[PDB]
């Protein structure tokens, strides 16, 4: 089925950027408290 191998590499894309996104918010609403 979906990500079998193939897919993995865009699936798994999207956390290696999605996961990181998350990272981003926390350290962007943050310097919004000291910049």
């Amino acid at each position: 089925l979906q990500r079998m191998k193939q897919l993995e590499d865009k699936v798994e894309e999207l956390l290696s950027k999605n996961y990181h996104l998350e990272n981003e918010v926390a350290r962007l609403k943050k310097l919004v408290g000291e910049r």
